[PDB]
């Protein structure tokens, strides 16, 4: 089987205002087509790759290089892209995901099987409390706990005065008590001078982990916080490649790594980061860039092969979408995401919805 | 335009007993004259440069080297002074300030514009509670808060027994509560054996940051305190040059840097320190050597170009003066210092007051 | 003066082809600023490709600046940093254009806007690219003859080590003291290969070794910086100003190559240059092979530096057969000469722009 | 397909004897996978001996896998990690057999199961073992003559330093550029001896120095990695994948020897290989002198690596006079050629298996 065609479609989907995704379709000579997803959050704010640049680069450089190569030699295809292109992990993630989807369908096996074999069939899924209103957040958390959908919550902070964000988080934790795990994500917003007292308060008031309190540019401060923060520090934005992860582990910059296929280069590349982490004794967390079912499931097939994910995952992207361009709704039940053992990613494109939302 | 003349005038001004300033006047061939200020605190106690030495060095070495050079090539003039003179940052600060003032007037642009462009028009201004009497300090702080002049206060400590200074500060903080930010400046007075418990008490009792607890000679202790003090440590006296700042950031000696044009070599030189800080993720604070409006405004035009100043500034020098040798009183209103977009520093000399206070 | 419109045009020029991205920033006061965001061969030398650069300027970068004050460049650039991470080549092209418009507006050269120059010309190196030893030596001798270049660079690492080594050493052997010979490995070797390679190179009079190993091996660069008999230069290890700080703090290189495209503009490159100065690191004016516009923006910044120990490699325009600029760069007596005219001192050749635009 | 039975058979083969442990994993779907757990001379080169390997597979390892899904190798291997610590040789033999059965099942070669190959053959070194200088040079010249090997390894450290040094240098002196000469000290020297030895070696064109000192001297390897003029290779310092991480984090070697037996299988060795790639470390395909089965399992993994700077030493089968496999390894033109047939592309020679089994 040879790679015959690769399409990159930008889609704008409505949310509970809209999430933009880059859907990849790779048609192989044997009639099999694989699908993948390259998604990011708000244009360029969460990465150098935007949906437009991703499409531009796939069309102009990445796809032309693969047409005519064997579909079933995923290693050769990706190694070729690395040689031709520096970075561009989001784009490479979608392509790898599509190639793995296609190979799974072709052999009748699920992607996790191609990746070695699963050790579980479901994954714990956290939930971001996003209203900004403390009371609403508490109400929402209790509701999600009642319907058994989530029991691990995450608050995004850093954009308001430190004391304001602190008050918010500590209040939600006191109210929920030991009924739920509460974590925070600062997304590099604080500088070390701010993080010093903040991490102390958070750690002292029951917050389980602090995700990326300061900027990736301050490597030394990450090492110091990793030694002094009462709550463990998780690296997210500091990881923009498998080599970054090695670098962070050697320095003792964090005790937990967020695993994101988009920042590593696909399902196989995230397993390298995970393995570097495992070799050094660093805890794992299944991360997301809020992708729909394709990218969420591609991430999921990889995480199912992992020995332990001490902190669970945050694969809730599909729950934020009102519409999807896939026909099979994901299974969220009893605090987890359940993954089928069907061929490939086990997804089928909703051609009607794809045409409607494509731009 | 060529630099035609440079005068260095020592002036003794009355305070709320007196502050000595070195006023610089640079006359260029096109009729434009720029003004600058080289000021220090109490002779030689806060630096190697005294008003007398500054005047001696400007007259004998620094000025002669610039006469006849182009007024509008500030980079060439300063680089020339560095080649001819080691250190002498206070003197160089006044000259740069005067050269930037002159160039701004010449092109009709404010100094901040020459420095790249402002991102704000006003700056938060802290206030030093100096009576030494706890009760008076509390009374003063409440008054300044009431008239909306200051909401960030700083206590200078280190000269009395540790417990005495500690009691003083903690009492002022308990009384003011969350209505004001309270910070301390030890000016290198403690040794590390003292700072260990002191920083712990201060940090535990609501003090936001500790400025220069120990001597610049103990680099290792600054690194340790930066890791163990509950409240972030700010470097001030450890910075006597742009290279010192780089050195301190590489060592992880402090999480905040006080920015002073006098200790760096002028407005442009302080931007280098700030940039080294920004590149390493270190927080910034706009410092002062208690200069009048000229040096305060020269400092201000530089700080307005900075992305963030997590800790505000302490540009309150003019408020301590009963008389000034400048005609335009500075704008302090609603907790801040407001900076005009007028040419140069936007100041004019009060020739009558200058003649009267010159010595 | 407000920013009214920003045009990003992809142009393919023939070489002795090179794809450039030309920026045109028109301001409400009638002043137009021009800039250039250029890379080498698609995505092989950076994360940005001409197509992605344009896509991003058109969809994100430019929209954020329309209506802003054209004269407050710091404010404009700080806005792009907030809306987009990375994207240094695009950001560089935009800043260059702003500084150009501002120079024209004030009737001052970009170098003055950046503080004031300390020199009027920069030493320029030349890359011997035939791949043939006799041919390279003949080319170098010629450049030396016409007094155009006396510093030559050799791109190696893509052939068996011993071959590349034999090549470089022969060239230096033949030229001797008449020239300065340097190599650029562009991250091709691994530490195990560079150990002996660096030793051999240094022992044979090569002045410097540019980026021998990959930026991913920080410990190796630190080791090579301490053991290589010839100084190690960082190039690809620098992808932002903070990287420069990081490398400096680690003692990973004794020389930093300075490229506006990799840092984000003539101002961002000065931040990198100053961090290096504060640490005692040697400087080198680098290039991404841009035409005159990009080369001149780089130049105006390099003219303000107290010292460029290893000179520059701003020979970019020389590789081109045609330019979309009206003023050809002045290359004479081993150097590039920069006028004191307003802005970048360049104007668009509308006719040729339309011809090579795509 | 479930795992139905696992047989571990000790076989002694004559050499130009070597004891191997052959694994036969039979699955419920009729597919049989074969593997090999081999070490050199009892317990002198590892913690596992043929007798202990068998004892442990029979009493612990195998019982835990009976009934499990044959096609979920990761799940099976993670089970062994939990029930038994260490035991990499046994674990390696088992994984090799599973991958073989899975390749046969799917009709795909093991290299494809591991991701897909980037080459069809691997460069193979040869160990000159007569111990006699003239004899070694004659042997090397011959291998070069028949185009079988051009890279030779010399095992030293068991004689007075000056003697061993004199030996190696003479061989390199005589062969010159016609060949790549390397040494393996197998932890024989102490740091005080390696200081001068490494210097002399490097000065005389030896390409690399494999494991000069003991894994117990971490600081020394870090020092030797910074001072030795020739690159230092880690072999015995690697006894698990985590060790590889540790050595990489410390900057203890610039090259890692890759051996499935020391890491735990073709998959475990890829984990080690990738940690090395992430750090900029050079790779070398190593061996524990296994016959075709072990050599092929190693090979299929090495074919997926982007780069093996120093080649391999998969000459194991060549040392044997008889094999219990039906397909002889294809050694030609300095390399080992690996087919694309299902699994390891090998089948058991039942007749010979029974003859040499013990």
């Amino acid at each position: 089987a040879l790679i015959e065609r690769i399409d990159a479609i930008i889609v704008d989907l409505p949310t509970i205002q809209q999430q933009t995704l880059v859907v990849l379709r790779v048609r192989c000579s044997d009639g099999v087509e694989g699908i993948g997803e390259a998604t990011t959050i708000g244009g360029l704010a969460y990465g150098y790759e935007s949906p437009e640049g991703i499409k531009a680069n796939i069309d102009a450089h990445l796809a032309p290089a693969l047409i005519g190569l064997a579909a079933d030699n995923i290693n050769a295809a990706m190694l070729k892209l690395d040689k031709l292109a520096k970075g561009n992990t989001f784009a490479k993630s979608g392509i790898e995901s599509a190639l793995l989807d296609a190979q799974g369908k072709r052999l009748g096996l699920p992607v996790s099987e191609l990746l070695g074999g699963r050790v579980r069939d479901s994954l714990e899924v956290a939930w971001t409390l996003a209203s900004g209103d403390t009371a609403r957040d508490i109400a929402e958390a209790r509701h999600m706990l009642e319907i058994r959908r989530h029991r691990v919550f995450k608050l995004k902070i850093g954009a308001n005065p430190v004391e304001q964000d602190l008050k918010h988080v500590v209040t939600i934790k006191r109210e929920l008590g030991d009924s739920a795990s509460v974590r925070v994500d600062v997304n590099q917003y604080w500088d070390e001078s701010q993080a010093i007292r903040a991490c102390q308060v958070l750690g002292d008031n029951g917050i389980d982990l602090i995700e990326q309190p300061i900027s990736r540019i301050n490597r030394g401060g990450q090492v110091r916080l990793n030694q002094r923060t009462p709550a463990p520090i998780m690296a997210d934005e500091s990881i923009e490649s498998v080599e970054d992860a090695f670098s962070l582990a050697a320095d003792g910059a964090a005790s937990i790594f967020a695993l994101k296929i988009a920042k590593n280069g696909g399902p196989r590349a995230v397993l390298r980061t995970a393995q570097i982490a495992e070799a050094a004794g660093i805890g794992l967390y299944g991360g997301t860039m809020l992708e729909g079912s394709i990218g969420t499931l591609a991430s999921a097939h990889a995480f199912l092969t992992l020995r332990q994910l001490t902190w669970g995952t945050e694969l809730f992207g599909p729950l934020l979408l009102t519409e999807e361009i896939v026909n099979e709704p994901p299974q969220y039940r009893d605090f987890q995401l359940h993954i089928p053992r069907t061929p490939g990613l086990g997804l089928t494109l909703d051609e009607q919805r794809l045409a409607r939302f494509a731009r």
